[PDB]
């Protein structure tokens, strides 16, 4: 019902701001200011001294399995969908879900639905068409239908390419999707890419370099993830971000790094080479099935992990906290999201000063109070 | 983007809840109070003193053809859509789209991304599936899928019964449409009703009788429309009410009455009979064609149907001694009520800011739609895309 | 993979047979005998005396939301699907999975692909297809297909009549749906029948008398579940059970029951009425969403403590048991299952003295010893 | 029913073991062991002495036209259905059922059925979905949906390369069916791979060769089956079993081999040249159409000729198990079926019991006899 009123925030909007009183009202960030704001109490929920604590945009997480992954090695691996609790305790107030190497038994409608669950949850949700396989999976006859009508549908993903799992898709397949993709983000206003899944294949990203040199496809229209799970890969991705692609590291458990990089490694490395920091994104693939050589799936808990790491080796807080926040909802074209800034969604964290989380809001509602879940899904 | 304070408001929300400070900010309804709220400068984007004048909810016109209508006599008289400023100017602060007797030309992609594009230029839309004929009119293959996976598409309208035009629909055809909305209603939140168009064919709702009387479907499901345009109909959609169904009068024109009621004569005559109010809804059906006659009875000229009926019907009925709150709830609270609008149609803390300021002969002075003045002293600050 | 004797079981087949030894191997019951077996120690895995403790088999749970229900208020009421343990601890081994109210974000192919998830982690399972509303929502282009050709697939439900959710559906729609269920059934061997909810409607079984009045469609075919909601439905069922149909009776917990019949009244009424119990199942609705006035989900539980009140308000254990195995594998025509005899499947409770379940045997293989989890669903922690 | 007791069985499993006592219940092989075993008379429904006979896994005939074949020659040459004692009798207990070139008037409704009815009758039976033109006949809208949903159906076949009746498929076609067969594979356990016939087209094995160079679907997915039909096509296809395909030689009539090799040689040449022979299977195409010669008369491919490869092949000194273990567990480890193709504890009780000059003597299928003392004891609904 009222104003909520954080005192002495310590503003990481991503970017440093110093101590500021924030005023959060009907779900929204309505001031950001040096002053320190007498209001009457008749119309505050709540007045919060952070006393210096750390203030953040909550974490966008652009890559979740939020009906659940797995399907990959028998139908008992297929994932439970994941619960709120499983976003939001981990700083996660944003969510974009896609289907992976299931997109046969598991449908867009699935997908869809969670993501109006989580809404009615009290968390934001998105999601990718098309899942991993051609001809693509959509709810409608086609991709670009899909965007057009569906407000929560931003883009295509994850589409497979250089994997034994993908449907060895051919360059004019590729570019045909893309121009779906972009054309309905014109449209719409919404993130107009492909999300394009990364295997191991030797090709690498061979069909994006042809899309970039023979088409007029902008380069941001072309998204890879997992470009650290092999070195090649991750070089090939930093190489080409010169070309204008943002590229999505994963951050994978350090149990299931193999032969490539930990998404603090490949962070820290890509700062080390002077890559455009805000063209990179991190993302968790929460709900993706993670077998031990027992069976468990991926947790949002890996983007905090990450952070803590790279901000033990030096990296300043507001260069990893971008790639969780404004650098993804910038590719995403979320302008609600991402940042402390007024008119913006009132999705906050606030850190202990080892970056712990203290505090979660989403859409002006806190979900963890003191490291506490007030708010938890239907089920929990 | 800081708070408006709106001091000294008449508050209809729609029921009188006397003098009150009304704090606004992020599109909502912050506060609602006695306190002569004290804020710093700093934040404050409006601070207006209303010194007494009426603040009411924003109108929901649950029935316009946001795309256009006509059609129905040569493709000449296809309508245009209809610009933002033709809605909030009239204190249409929501509108719920539908497509009419052309549901082969125009599609609902048509009107779900009119519905859209009424929300990029800051008023908030809705629309109805299905349209007007049998086999139904959807964007997905079934009104059931529309409902469930179009956020705006909250049911089926407006759907053609006792009517020339109709597809002459079977109680069949109509209790499973009526099944099909109703499901998705509750899977969603959302309305998940039929609104039915009628016609002055003498079966008048007959169908609808026959569905509450043979069917477990709550009678809210079903939604006639149009039915003061004839007197026996108005009189079977009122003996109807004690059933449980809402009813909706269209605010015609003065001319195109005809031999039936102005939605002003019909809301009095229901109060007059001790009719259930809160069941009872008025709509303007804009964006509808409009033939305008000579005195020999020939067709002269070509208009629209306008959503400034509602406000005339409001000042017609007041000024018969109507109490406003009474008229107020057909355009506002029993819309929301029925359609499943939580956050619409009344003033209360975290319901949208949409709010009018009237003037004492309850002309509009100002529009305020998700917090933001698209009129301020009768003069328009935000308009379409493509208005001048 | 050896041999496992279970010596001095008091066995309820589920008739009582007295004090056995029964082997299993291969996942099968081998014998059921008076001799004290002597096994070379070389090829018996296992080797237990039961000690005059009660031997059931497993129960046949024909009314589970496998993938979970819920999605009737909401999206945020989609249940999860149910895990493993939240059939086989509370003694189901085989489950019959629907979809219910929500047959449109959820599809055949979820339901289908859990039915095989669920036979991967070790237990039994089939599946009804069709949903909840007209037109049928199928794997392939009908029910008739779906049944033909897909093993697990068994016949059309849960389709809903009497009911403000239902499709408004016509005996003419009706009796078609029923014709191809049946047409399936004598096709593939399987149940080939439609398993209808209910709903609280006045109409009642109205559409069912008239199409056993009215076809040549055996009795068999028409199947309604949730007949104890409310009593005059119940009153209709009893009666109807003369004709030949089946009813199935849903194990509400107590706070759901409103103005109807928990089961275990209902069955202890329709005993009393001289009601052919052989023709009575009982089901749990699991994974069903249940609503509090909070939100929770049907769970299998419902079942044992269904047996559990009827035994002590004394009905013969024989009777509840038969409501859900024996009776279930009847009429589903499964005829591995429901029963302790030499050639079915190895699925089989030991019960302690107050009917608590002590071990659970699905397919040969222990789920649940001395009331611990030896085995789990793959993401149960 | 209760227990079956073999004892003195001189097991190949197909690897030899030696003398064994092999219990068997319900349908599956639940000891293996040199005891005597001793077990209670009430609970023994057969005690045999086989008295040294080599016992054998039943053979798993991976291409046959369960619905018959032929109708490429004319309508009046569409097989009958293949009955149950034409697989049985000749030692098959488990098939893989397929469509040949008409996959036009047959479809994978009648193939898929016909397994069912093989299953009643009490063998196993499995079969490829998509058949042998392009687009992919199949039962439900894609292969992939058919293999993930329909149990029985394990791949895609008999998809037709480097052959004038082909739909002469392109590249990127066949890598596209080859990644449906593979992702359904990996979903469910099945086979996940694409059986291809292969003509006499002079291009022998080049698509094939393309998707090993220029993809990562795993060589085991390119499954050729005829590579003994013609010398140069069966050279092409051993040198490619040091990239990890399989292949499948397919036991011809001494008519049929034209220009050619027979199973029985292709399998001592393959023996001959060092390569891997557990990548490499024998098939019958029983039921496939065999006319005789001007086209004199017509028959069908038949079964039989899986054991008169066995016999050939041993009479010029192979080892009975690399033969047996092309009818077997090389077939059953390629199709991923833990449970047939091996005498293990645990597998289906699928048995062969033969004689000194390896003819078959008693065909046991999931614990029951089919075959006992060369005498019918279980055949097909409609077998007089
Ligand atoms: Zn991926
Ligand atoms: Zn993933
Ligand atoms: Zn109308
Ligand atoms: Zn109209
Ligand atoms: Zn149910
Ligand atoms: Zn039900
Ligand atoms: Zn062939
Ligand atoms: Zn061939």
């Amino acid at each position: 019902t009222g104003l909520t009123i954080l005192r002495n925030a310590n503003v990481y909007a991503p970017q440093p701001l110093g101590l500021k009183t924030v005023l959060v009202g009907g779900g929204k960030i309505l001031a950001i200011t040096d002053e320190a704001l007498e209001l009457p109490a008749s119309i505050v929920a709540d007045d919060i001294d952070l006393q210096g604590r750390i203030l953040t945009p909550g974490f966008i997480d652009a890559h979740a399995h939020i009906t659940g992954g797995g399907g990959e090695a028998g139908f008992a691996t297929q994932v439970p969908p994941v619960p709120l609790s499983q976003f939001t305790a981990f700083g996660v107030t944003t969510v974009v879900g896609l289907l992976g190497t299931d997109d046969t038994t598991r449908s867009t409608g699935n997908l869809l639905s969670r993501v109006y669950g989580l809404r009615e949850e009290g968390m934001s949700a998105y999601c990718w068409t098309g899942g991993y396989h051609y001809p693509l999976t959509t709810l409608m006859g086609s991709a670009r239908e899909d965007i057009v009508y569906m407000e929560p549908i931003i883009g295509v993903g994850e589409f497979a390419i250089s994997d034994h799992r993908s449907s060895q898709p051919q360059f004019e397949e590729v570019i045909r999707i893309a121009s779906d993709a972009h054309v309905a983000g014109l449209m719409t206003g919404k993130a107009g890419i492909v999300h394009f899944h990364l295997g191991d294949g030797s090709r690498k990203l061979a069909l994006i370099k042809r899309a970039l040199a023979e088409t007029e496809l902008p380069a941001r229209v072309f998204n890879p993830t997992h470009v650290n799970r092999n070195k090649p890969l991750f070089d090939e991705a930093c190489e080409m971000l010169s070309q204008g692609i943002y590229i999505d590291i994963t951050a994978f458990p350090d149990d299931a790094v193999d032969d490539g990089w930990s998404a603090a490694e490949a962070l820290l490395l890509a700062k080390e080479r002077g890559c455009p920091l805000k063209q990179i994104t991190i993302s968790s693939d929460g709900g993706g099935c993670m077998p031990a050589f027992a069976m468990d799936f991926g947790r949002s808990e890996t983007l905090l992990a990450t952070l803590k790491t790279v901000t033990a080796q030096g990296m300043a807080l507001e260069d990893v906290l971008s790639s969780l926040t404004a650098n993804v909802a910038h590719l995403l074209r979320l302008p609600a999201k991402g940042k402390i800034a007024t008119g913006a969604d009132a999705d906050l964290l606030v850190l202990d000063a080892d970056y712990s989380i203290n505090d979660v809001m989403a859409l002006g509602r806190w979900h963890l109070r003191d490291k506490a879940l007030i708010m938890k899904g239907t089920f929990e």
